[PDB]
């Protein structure tokens, strides 16, 4: 008699049967999270995390949105957090977009007729832009927290050179240095939390993955005249990871009739984990923006 193989486990050895999950088109398990209100939801909202991090970092944002009677949902992108895949490897950046769309489609089956929003930070914001550009008119709105539109010009220059070197010869292990955690936030407690989280990949950026981030930037640029979705864009003026010039470019080039930019003067990259005055404002502004578009 043949026997069923041992239960499939996360990279942290937890059986997927014990966790909310979804199997993507490549047969990879994605770890999922849900925050549903007690009443009928007014809308759905997908939360899209950034490079090297995971969905558990959105707990407070998600609880605030759930408090507005939205059903919030997320997954860890392939190669991140509790989802499968070699760490911070992706065959093509579109895999992330495809997988968001599968999860959105699956949720809309369970909750039909509801509007759906996207919320993305950093690389997750590039994923949100490309997801909304692929399906014009499908999403009710998008919240972008320091989305990856333009990288830091120096990091882009250094990676375009490494991409050229790696694309010319066979160097599968070539990597750049790790992200300088001090530039994430002026809030030192949040920098220390980032450095203490075992689900965050703090290894050097692999050149293969950097090439996919360069692809995301190029694809976002081409997508902007196709972007019509309403959006709120939040950006720190002293962001060394996603250049503020990209936020101004998005405001100028997107076709969206409903587009708003808020600049946080002196703030670093992770606006939802910045100094309290900034973080409280970010949560309040997202609350107001979504409340106005779900009422
Ligand atoms: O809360 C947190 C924790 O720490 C993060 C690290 C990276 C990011 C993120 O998604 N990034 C996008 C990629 C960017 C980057 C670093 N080197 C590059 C070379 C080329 C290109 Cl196109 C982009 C890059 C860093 C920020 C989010 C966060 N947010």
């Amino acid at each position: 008699m043949p026997e069923e193989s041992s239960p499939r486990r996360t990279p942290q050895s937890i059986p997927y049967q014990d966790l909310p999950h979804l199997v993507n088109a490549d047969g990879q398990y994605l770890f999922c999270r849900y925050w549903a209100p007690t009443g009928t939801p007014k809308a759905l909202i997908f939360v899209s995390h950034g490079a090297g991090e995971h969905s558990g970092r959105y707990e407070e944002l998600a609880r605030m949105l759930m408090g507005l009677d939205l059903l919030v949902f997320a997954h860890d992108h392939v190669g991140h957090g509790q989802s499968e895949g070699e760490r911070m490897v992706v065959s093509d950046f579109h895999v992330f977009v495809r997988d968001v769309l599968q999860h959105v489609d699956s949720m809309q089956k369970d909750y039909p007729g509801l509007p759906v929003f996207l919320l993305g930070h950093s690389m997750g914001g590039a994923i949100a832009i490309l997801t909304a550009a692929e399906r014009p008119g499908h999403f009710a709105g998008m919240v972008l927290i320091s989305p990856l539109v333009l990288a830091n010009p120096e990091s882009a220059t250094t990676f375009k050179v490494l991409a050229a070197k790696v694309l010319n010869s066979v160097l599968p292990n070539l990597s750049s240095g790790p992200i300088d955690s001090s530039v994430l936030s002026r809030n030192k407690t949040e920098v220390d939390i980032y450095n203490s989280d075992p689900l965050i990949c703090r290894a050097g950026l692999k050149v293969c993955f950097g090439i996919q981030l360069l692809n995301a930037v190029s694809r976002v640029e081409r997508a902007l005249p196709k972007l019509t979705v309403p959006f709120l864009l939040l950006q720190g003026s002293a962001d060394r990871l996603c250049d503020s010039k990209g936020a101004y470019l998005l405001m100028e080039l997107a076709k969206s009739q409903d587009k708003t930019l808020k600049i946080y003067e002196g703030a670093y990259h992770v606006l939802h984990k910045e100094l309290p005055e900034v973080t409280n404002s970010v949560f309040h502004e997202i609350n107001m923006w979504v409340s106005q578009r779900t009422a």
